[PDB]
């Protein structure tokens, strides 16, 4: 039985939050008490196994037992039509149908919530209900989040009220804290949505290669054979969690956080603070553990990757391992390099041993090799020294404003929430790192790209629109920031048509928050320049100046909420007129 070994291991609390989150994750829309009527039955008939090892069915596959238990509310097409046929399926793949139709933008209801006065209500009621809604409304926004870290969120959730509700002033105690988890939890799904992605669509040669630079970073003094060993392990837990296999995904992790602890001293000092506290936190801490210093003296790399002689027969012995090493060798000694950067130096100098080591005189070849590095290197640098810059100088809603023009002039055809999503999150790159030294910048910079891209990558592939979006995500995951960033403008997009309803600013508007006011202002621009492309910043400026206006005023009008409907026609009269 397997129910019953991941049980033992995880215990009644966790193999609970687990199977909720899992059950979350593949019917998003189902209501929270189904689920967990459904968890109760499924750990119910856990306890049974513990005893008896061979029960009913205690002796199958997790998913069988899960897919057949979801099978029980899913034919209700009526409810949720297209995941019928999933449950008509059978073992091989009856799972893929369900992975396969994972939403990324469920069209659930925004997610408000009530005073402080009834948070504490109800939490301090019941506790375990509470946080199960919580669990529950996560996983379902967030069909990718990195199942075992959800569970550190929540023992942080709980913290959170279990004290500010104790408070002189709870509202005061708790927003912030509240606020500060939205945050760093959109992030941290965000980072685990591109892990997932990289495995799913480019296989895990790429996610190993992602994660021997990374790690190779953060433990500069550990071995090439212990950092593989590391990235073997790693690449199983995210295989793992990726294709929904929480609880396995769950114990692995731990194992993993285990091993790290215990050989310390072969890995990372600055270890120890993690291996100090709670499995849990211990796991949240290594995962987010500043580099180790570098180890004092190194050899250059041209050594053995240059200037030796046996370059190329070691490259034909075990190319992989020996790239690998390269790798290995490059990062540790380059933590002020994105992750994707090493990774692109890693890919030349590749493409440079296949085409050199075939060659009449192999080493007069490869002999020039970082020359080619140097051009990609800089890249990036001046890259981010330019958006620094303005950044610097136009404050973060106007830089992201520039942004929002620039990317849609690029791919015209993506729908504009999608095209606001996703500048809105490029231009918080500005804030994010801009205030680092050169030294970090790098790395912060165009790692955070990598993420934020692969939303509009993964966004988009449900109703694909624009071939050139299709062909910057798909071609190379290296490449995809670069790739983006040589698109100019669309010179094929024929211009949109007005559409009345489109332009027309209502009265609602005016009790929306201040920030979804600047979002509605941002929603106009995109719409703007997907009427007239060829329109420039200038023109653009001052409108925005003119909204800007109409807002101000109209919500402190007293007419009925009229003017917006009069005024609304007026304004597009001006516009189509710019
Ligand atoms: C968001 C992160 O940086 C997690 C980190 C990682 C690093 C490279 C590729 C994938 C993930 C990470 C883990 O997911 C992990 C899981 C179990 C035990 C130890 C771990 O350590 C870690 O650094």
């Amino acid at each position: 039985s397997e129910v019953a070994h991941r049980f033992k291991d995880l215990g009644e609390e966790n193999f609970k939050a687990l199977v909720l989150i899992a059950f979350a994750q593949y019917l998003q829309q189902c209501p929270f008490e189904d689920h967990v009527k459904l968890v109760n039955e499924v750990t119910e008939f856990a306890k049974t196994c513990v005893a008896d090892e061979s029960a009913e069915n205690c002796d199958k596959s997790l998913h069988t037992l899960f897919g057949d238990k979801l099978c029980t509310v899913a034919t209700l097409r009526e409810t949720y039509g297209e995941m019928a046929d999933c449950c008509a399926k059978q073992e091989p793949e009856r799972n893929e149908c369900f992975l396969q139709h994972k939403d990324d933008n469920p069209n659930l209801p925004r997610l408000v919530r009530p005073e402080v006065d009834v948070m504490c209500t109800a939490f301090h009621d019941n506790e375990e209900t509470f946080l199960k809604k919580y669990l529950y409304e996560i996983a379902r926004r967030h069909p990718y989040f990195y199942a075992p870290e959800l569970l550190f969120f929540a023992k942080r959730y709980k913290a959170a009220f279990t004290e500010c509700c104790q408070a002189a002033d709870k509202a005061a105690c708790l927003l912030p804290k509240l606020d500060e988890l939205r945050d760093e939890g959109k992030a941290s799904s965000a980072k685990q949505r591109l892990k997932c992605a990289s495995l799913q669509k480019f296989g895990e040669r790429a996610f190993k290669a992602w994660a021997v630079a990374r790690l190779s970073q953060r433990f500069p003094k550990a071995e090439f054979a212990e950092v593989s060993k590391l990235v073997t392990d790693l690449t199983k837990v995210h295989t793992e969690c990726c294709h929904g296999d929480l609880l396995e995904c769950a114990d692995d992790r731990a194992d993993l956080a285990k091993y790290i602890c215990e050989n310390q001293d072969s890995i990372s000092s600055k270890l120890k603070e993690c291996c100090e506290k709670p499995l849990l936190e211990k796991s949240h801490c290594i995962a987010e553990v500043e580099n180790d210093e570098m180890p004092a003296d190194l050899p250059s790399l041209a050594a053995d990757f240059v200037e030796s002689k046996d370059v190329c027969k070691n490259y034909a012995e075990a190319k992989d391992v020996f790239l690998g090493m390269f790798l290995y060798e490059y990062a540790r000694r380059h933590p002020d390099y994105s992750v994707v950067l090493l990774l692109r130096l890693a890919k030349t100098y590749e493409t440079t041993l296949e085409k050199c080591c075939a060659a009449a005189d192999p080493h007069e070849c490869y002999a020039k090799v970082f020359d080619e590095f140097k051009p990609l290197v800089e890249e990036p640098q001046n890259l981010i020294k330019q958006n620094c810059e303005l950044f610097e100088q136009l404050g973060e809603y106007k830089f992201q404003n520039a942004l929002l023009v620039r990317y849609t002039k690029k791919v015209p055809q993506v729908s504009t929430p999608t095209l606001v999503e996703v500048s809105r999150n490029l231009g918080k790159v500005g804030s994010k790192c801009c205030k680092h030294p050169e030294a970090k910048r790098m790395p912060c910079a165009e790692d955070y790209l990598s993420v934020v891209l692969n939303q509009l990558c993964v966004l988009h592939e449900k109703t694909p629109v624009s071939d050139r979006v299709t062909k910057c995500c798909t071609e190379s995951l290296v490449n995809r920031r670069p790739c983006f960033s040589a698109l100019e403008v669309d010179e094929t997009y024929v211009p949109k048509e007005f559409n009345a309803e489109t332009f027309t600013f209502h009265a609602d508007i005016c009790t929306l928050s201040e920030k979804e006011r600047q979002i509605k202002k941002q929603t106009a621009l995109v719409e703007l320049v997907k009427h007239k492309p060829k329109a420039t910043k200038e023109q653009l400026k001052a409108v925005m100046d003119d909204f800007a206006a109409f807002v101000e005023k109209c919500c402190k009008a007293d007419d009925k909420e009229t003017c917006f409907a009069e005024e609304g026609k007026k304004l597009v009269a001006a516009s189509q007129a710019a």
